[PDB]
């Protein structure tokens, strides 16, 4: 009775199928993926933020020069100037005149914001995604676990014994390169750790916040400070960081394609709904009831009664239930034209209970199997008028004949008239 | 179900129209036109008396 089933991929809707083991009575399933939450594998390539020059103070030799040296601080930026005579609060200080050095030097280093406002660049990979699957199943009526997707992990949470994946749409949207700045995560070719060009995204690139070392390419240039005043003249390009911000791309919590949201948490991609999940699940033996405890259903009658051809749960039909016993009875229809609402019914004596559906085809002619007893609820369904709220129940939508069957079938009939003239001829011919 | 009718403009009986509104039970109408008082624009030319 392991309950194989192939399952789409989509999260915030149950998928009621029904356990046929042979020789117990049935049980429904009630699967609803609530979360499709992804955590690839990925790798903290460099953080960038904003620099801040931090000049340190510059050296001012009165009479003769002063050679820098190439401190190893990251982008150390220090050029000697002479021709000074720097005004600081009595006029100038160095007697001299031309022989006033002035040795200006500025390095690079990380904002206070680098350790909380910053960018974070990845190389990301596929990992593997999870889900906190709810199953009010059967009449367990409760299991919400988070598993795995990789298709031989169980998760005995509860008492089911539960089989997931590996889907089939691989699309991570993520892709291989990434930024992520705070909760917006973009998918930035950002150029790597040791190269940005100055302005450009990562300027600023320090492997993490605790990283002394780091690559600044600021093009940071001193210039002489003017007409004998101690300051410091950096030129320098505004981060990009600061760009990026303000002159940025949007996020993928805002572009992605096939429906996902985001995270700056384990760097999941939430509720990708794409493609198809082969499930499969080893049910609890002792939660099955046996065939003979069930009532038998059958020398039944379905019908619509007001089918709204719909998303909510508009599809409604009475059962005439010709029971034998009196008790539960769980429900579904193999086929996935319609949903149902209801997992089980109850039944008196053969009475009878409307339920709820939804459906997609003009005509729906799907079986439904009440609880070993199948029947078709044909009929004819309504469209509605007040489409503008969250995502369907439906999820069903297919190929739906009023001028194709004797069209085509007379579409033929001139073709097929023809073979009819032709090798009649023959017989005329002899 | 913002339920359009033309309607025959007379006075004093209803108009038990039907709300046909796909999904829920229908509701009839009751629309009785109890008056068609009109009050053209007009101007006052002069008294005479």
């Amino acid at each position: 009775y392991e309950h194989t089933a192939v399952m789409p991929n989509k999260v915030g809707i149950p998928y009621k199928a029904l356990v046929e083991r042979p020789g117990y009575a049935p049980v429904h399933l009630q699967i609803q993926l609530v979360n499709t939450r992804i955590i690839p594998s990925t790798n903290l390539e460099y953080i960038t933020c904003k620099y801040k020059t931090k000049v340190p103070s510059p050296v001012v030799k009165c009479c003769g020069a002063t050679q820098c040296t190439s401190k190893p601080h990251p982008d150390y930026q220090c050029q000697v100037f002479t021709g000074v005579y720097p005004f600081m609060w009595g006029g100038a200080y160095c007697f001299c005149d031309t022989e006033n050095t002035q040795m200006s030097e500025a390095y690079v280093e990380r904002s206070e914001e680098c350790s909380i406002d910053h960018a974070k660049a990845y190389k990301v990979h596929t990992g593997t995604v999870q889900a906190m699957v709810n199953i009010t199943y059967g009449s367990v009526s409760w299991r919400s676990a988070d598993v795995y997707v990789n298709g031989e992990t169980p998760a005995k949470i509860g008492d089911a014994k539960l089989i997931i994946g590996p889907l089939s749409s691989a699309w991570s949207p993520f892709d291989n390169k990434v930024v992520v700045y705070g909760h917006e995560v973009y998918n930035y070719d950002f150029p790597e750790y040791g190269t940005g060009k100055a302005g450009s995204f990562g300027d600023l690139q320090s492997r993490t916040s605790t990283s002394n070392d780091l690559y600044a390419n600021t093009n940071l240039k001193l210039q002489r400070p003017q007409a004998g005043i101690v300051h410091t003249p950096f030129t320098q390009a505004p981060s990009g960081f600061e760009r990026w911000k303000r002159d940025k791309g949007a996020p993928l919590n805002d572009v992605a394609p096939f429906g996902c949201s985001i995270a700056l948490e384990p760097l999941r991609a939430e509720n990708c709904a794409v493609g198809s999940i082969p499930i499969s699940i080893d049910i609890p033996d002792a939660a099955f009831t046996r065939i003979s405890e069930t009532p038998t259903v059958s020398d039944l009658e379905c019908k619509i009664t007001e089918c709204t051809y719909a998303s909510d749960f508009g599809g409604i039909a009475t059962v005439a239930y010709k029971s034998s016993k009196a008790g539960n009875c769980p429900i579904h229809s193999p086929s996935g034209v319609a949903v149902i609402k209801e997992n089980d019914v109850t039944l008196a004596e053969s009475g009878s209970f409307t339920f709820h559906f939804s459906t997609a085809n003009i005509h729906p002619a799907f079986k439904l199997q009440v609880c070993t007893s199948a029947v078709t609820c044909k009929g004819d369904c309504k469209p509605p008028k007040d489409h503008i709220v969250d995502y369907p129940a439906q999820h069903t939508e297919s190929f739906t004949w009023s001028w194709l069957k004797v069209l085509v079938g007379g579409t033929s009939a001139f073709i097929v008239l023809g073979l009819i003239a032709t090798a009649v001829v023959a017989l005329v011919l002899f």
